[PDB]
């Protein structure tokens, strides 16, 4: 066939009932998942295939860069609990990869400041209950699923995208493929 298991893709042998149909994990320290984000526009590109009715999710994991990892999961939960994950993503990529200025809580929440977040919703946020959940839901996910690789897709609980099988000899192709094996992995 054209998309063959274990080639664009793998099938979990242990499926995940429930699952969000379009499932993403990142980490802020994964350096696949700066490309992802700042150069490849993945998520993006896969939402512009997808058909409509489909939810996209999106998680932080802890498994990179240790207490900052955790931190930056609890972060990545204030970001999406206010829905300004598009205003923080990129300067908490470049303030972990690129200018490497986080170092701690604290410098994490400088770039919500920054990004226009208040000091008091950002604080209540990010002590919220509502956040703990979040937290909880994240690490639940990546639990159900195996998870010990970032960047990562998971396609209705039973699908994960396998981009090493796929051409990286163009950027805009390898993009493409992936997206449109999403697609394809979605209408199964």
């Amino acid at each position: 066939a054209q998309y063959e298991d274990g080639k664009q893709y793998t099938t979990l042998e242990k499926p995940v009932a429930g699952a969000p149909q379009v499932l993403e994990f990142f980490s802020f320290f994964c350096p696949h998942c700066y490309q992802f984000e700042e150069v490849l526009h993945i998520s993006d590109n896969v939402k512009k295939k997808l058909p409509e009715g489909v939810k996209m999710t999106k998680y932080h994991v802890n498994f990179m860069g240790g207490d900052l990892g955790k931190d930056l999961t609890q972060a990545w939960a204030v970001a999406m609990a206010l829905g300004v994950e598009d205003k923080v993503t990129v300067p908490l990529f470049e303030g972990v990869q690129k200018t490497q200025t986080i170092r701690s809580a604290s410098d994490i929440r400088d770039v919500f400041i920054n990004a226009g977040i208040k000091g008091e919703e950002y604080d209540a946020a990010w002590n919220s209950f509502v956040v703990k959940s979040l937290v909880a839901q994240q690490e639940k996910a990546a639990a159900d699923v195996q998870l010990r690789g970032v960047p990562a897709m998971f396609v209705n609980g039973k699908y994960q995208l396998n981009p090493q099988g796929m051409d990286t000899s163009n950027m805009d192709v390898f993009v493409q493929q992936y997206a449109d094996t999403v697609k394809y992995l979605s209408e199964k």
